[PDB]
């Protein structure tokens, strides 16, 4: 039984950010990874996402170049050769990552850990025990995919992981799904020039973000080419001579339902959820808690039920994201191997972006929440809606809506929500602002940098 | 002589916005503008600027064409079709701002304004006058140009002004100046194939940016063809049977002056500074003060010398920003007509961005500004270097560089340099966190945005 100071189960983003940082510390800690370093966001998430967004960008910036003065450009997309560049980098960064962890005198233990029976808490990974009095659990999630049972051919369609193995682009193309990952590969394909579908089951998508935010990205998708199917849902999918046929049933209110065949589906992707992965791990075995859907159960410092055992990350199943797993596992390693007991990971603005055309950036509270938290006498918004100077030019166009939510008499920023070309990039500092506790006296006092779109959320009237 | 609660002279950023504001209030104002309404800004400046940048950042992304799966685009830029996008445009803007005018029940005189010999100020226009017990004069500057008698020819050379008028693109161009605007230009021209130098006269470019800038933008300005000429100098100009012969004197320290002949040159930009418009006021009927170069000399209040007589914006010579212009405009409205005493502009802290490529961001201090204001011992910075994302597949690359200066023990942020992709849209925030006095904490303590370029600034160490 090899002992250490922190064994980290899982060597993804929280995992490893952990891992590091405990090591920074003096502890004697070992990863058990069973696939490859960088785990999802690097493999099949953040990192291979943003490069296929960055090359979407190209196909539309494309389209405005005889706006801008030169010449059209003529054509065909070639998905191979990104393709190869993009997994070339993912290949760049895996072993960036292995090396980071041996400069950090981190050892990997390679292979596929569970629980034991034993009393004290210990894993096994291909026969052999390893144990220590602070164990990490940060094995994060997997898409979810239906169950033939309840839609017939469900497993002819993909998920998030088989678009990362696509090889070609696909001709016709629905996907499945109301989410960020739904909106964002709808985006990539369609830019791209699959013909695209998004089957969401209400009106709109990205329904949990304010609602300015899904009405616009709702529209900003159909002006760019995509085909959103409301009210609708697969009932079921089969393999045709060529390609597939998906069954749907569309159900808009006030109306009877009704049946379609989508013929001729090249790619069918699942984009519905995600599940964490803590099915194989024997939790049972150490009696420790999980909801319903297999997530592990943790309290303010990422406590299991069990002393010694934690979890991070996408396991646990609250705020979804990559910094947030780096920024829980680095709390978690101060407060075990510095002794700081208030150590912990505050979630409460985090901020987010979403890739979509054009992108999505948000922080805090919807109007709706504010309205829940302090009473709609006392939330106060602002918001504004331009054509960003960019487009003066261009015939094809795009806008910018940005919302700000104020509480209480100092207005008090508690929310930000915008659309809009440059979004990506200007969220960061707002959301210093925010985390510090501004007003809108405070934006307001904030010299404008001119022009840009920036400038507009420090001059809100 | 009819009188009005308020006048402005000059009709651009400052002008409006101190116009529009106290109107709001209740004044009844006037504004006297003797060319068309926006001013610098509008017509040659921030705006018709703005547009030629996007058209440069679009023959790089062109660049990448190819390397992103596309087939490779094939040509000429064609230069009148942007501009004349590009007058309409600002022709557009004219018509909204003359709109916003009336709206506000400004009214306008149109024509050339000078202060009288009257005792109570009064200015005449046209034969006419006018008087008012608040009068602001905000009539902004020009570009400075050589005397023929320093620089034989210097007036066969053009000006930021002449820049928008041209109507072609010009072969072989020779920018001298190493300010923003010289940078600026020398950008644009050679994104859209300029063969052009820039020539300054000490080796490095924005010289009064943390030397970090300054560095990396003399260096990107390079690796994207444009040919520094440090140490130069013009001696004269003449023209010869096709352009421009340029003479120059190199005077590298440590080294013999060497005299080199340019030729050819089709287009000679001066973007040598700019100069207030304050010679044909009849300043001195008043007595105003003025600084030697014919600045208005004003307080911390705007006010000038003489008793309901302000001036604001360029022409007081100190932070030459169309935002700044508007701010102080608009605290001295609120000063004079809702009687807030203590309404004025700080003019720390106020953010800038150089629309070069990569676009450059800075609010604050630079390093050694923070080392002169608390000590050596009492300054800590931190900086990155890297190769954004948009990058892992390009063949040519463009690098990010970002620094923080903190002070005292507290590591309160006083200044954020840095220079990249996506920079001008990421500044504002962090300039609204600088503002409220933030610490790195607060920065540190902020859940990053991943992928950006942004997240950089959040995990610095
Ligand atoms: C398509 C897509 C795009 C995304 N885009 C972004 C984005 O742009 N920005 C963002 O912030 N987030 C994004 N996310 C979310 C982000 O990827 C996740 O929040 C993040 O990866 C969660 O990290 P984690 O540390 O919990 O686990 P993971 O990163 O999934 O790592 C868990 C690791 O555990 C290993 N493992 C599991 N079980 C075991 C076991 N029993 N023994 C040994 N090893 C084991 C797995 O192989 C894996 O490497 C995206 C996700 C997807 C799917
Ligand atoms: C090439 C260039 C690019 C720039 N880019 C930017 C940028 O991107 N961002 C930025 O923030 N700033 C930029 N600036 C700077 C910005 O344009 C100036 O700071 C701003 O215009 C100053 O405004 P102002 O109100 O003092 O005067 P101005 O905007 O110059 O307006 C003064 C007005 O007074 C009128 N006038 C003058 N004298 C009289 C008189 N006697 N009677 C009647 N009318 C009169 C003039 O016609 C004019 O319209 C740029 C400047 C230039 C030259
Ligand atoms: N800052 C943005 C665009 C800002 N403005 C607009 O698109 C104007 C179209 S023209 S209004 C002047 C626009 N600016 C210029 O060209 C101005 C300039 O040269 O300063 C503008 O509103 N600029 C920003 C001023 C700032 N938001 C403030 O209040 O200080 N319409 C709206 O804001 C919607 C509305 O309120 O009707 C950008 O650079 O894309
Ligand atoms: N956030 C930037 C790029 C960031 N990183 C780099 O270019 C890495 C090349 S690889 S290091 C991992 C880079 N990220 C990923 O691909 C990671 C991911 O999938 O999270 C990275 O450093 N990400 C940001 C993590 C963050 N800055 C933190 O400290 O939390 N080199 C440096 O930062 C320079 C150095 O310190 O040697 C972007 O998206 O362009």
């Amino acid at each position: 039984v090899a002992s250490y100071d922190y064994l980290v189960i899982g060597g993804g983003s929280g995992g490893l950010a952990s891992a590091r940082r405990a090591a920074e510390l003096g502890a004697r800690a070992a990863v058990v990874e069973s696939h490859k370093l960088g785990g999802t966001c690097v493999n099949v998430g953040c990192v291979p996402k943003k490069v296929m967004w960055n090359t979407a960008v190209h196909s539309e910036f494309m389209h405005d170049h005889a706006d801008y003065g030169f010449p059209s450009c003529e054509g065909k997309f070639n998905w191979r050769v990104i393709k190869e560049k993009r997994d070339a980098y993912v290949s760049r960064l895996n072993a960036i990552y292995q090396n980071n962890l041996t400069k950090s005198h981190i050892e990997i233990i390679r292979g596929h850990a569970a629980f034991t029976s034993d009393p004290k808490p210990t894993i096994e990974v291909s026969g052999k025990k390893y144990t220590a009095p602070h164990i990490l659990i940060a094995t994060g999630g997997m898409p979810s995919t239906p169950h033939e049972s309840q839609i017939p051919g469900a497993s002819l369609g993909i998920t998030s992981d088989g678009f990362f193995q696509l090889e070609e682009l696909p001709g016709r193309s629905v996907i499945v799904g109301a989410g960020y990952i739904a909106v964002e590969m709808a985006g990539i394909l369609s830019a791209l020039g699959s013909k695209t579908s998004l089957m969401i089951r209400h009106d709109k998508v990205l329904r949990s973000f304010d609602s300015m935010i899904s009405t616009n990205c709702t529209e900003e998708l159909e002006n760019a080419g995509v085909e959103v199917l409301k009210f609708s849902q697969v009932k079921e999918v089969k393999k045709t001579l060529s390609g597939l046929e998906v069954s749907m049933v569309t159900a808009v209110p006030g109306r009877l339902p009704v049946m379609t065949m989508i013929p001729d589906v090249d790619c069918l992707l699942w984009a519905i959820g995600r599940v964490p992965n803590t099915k194989d791990l024997s939790l049972n075995k150490l009696g420790i808690q999980t909801d319903d859907k297999g997530h592990i159960i943790v309290d303010e410092f990422q406590n299991t039920n069990v002393k010694g055992i934690y979890a991070v990350g996408d396991v646990c199943g609250k705020a979804l994201l990559t910094p947030v797993a780096i920024a829980a596992g680095r709390k978690l390693a101060h407060r075990l191997f510095e002794y700081k007991e208030d150590s912990k990971l505050d979630y409460n603005n985090i901020p987010t972006v979403v890739f979509s055309h054009p992108p999505i950036g948000t922080v805090g509270l919807t109007e709706d929440e504010a309205i829940h938290k302090y009473g709609i006498e006392n939330v106060k918004t602002y918001s504004t809606s331009f054509t960003p100077m960019y487009h003066a030019v261009t015939k094809r166009k795009t806008k910018c809506v940005m919302k700000m939510v104020c509480a209480n008499k100092e207005e008090k920023v508690v929310g930000i929500h915008m659309q809009g070309l440059g979004c990506d990039e200007m969220l960061q500092g707002f959301a210093v602002a925010v985390k510090m506790g501004a007003t809108k006296a405070d934006f307001d006092n904030t010299v404008a940098i001119h022009p840009t779109s920036s400038e507009e959320l420090v001059t809100l009237r």
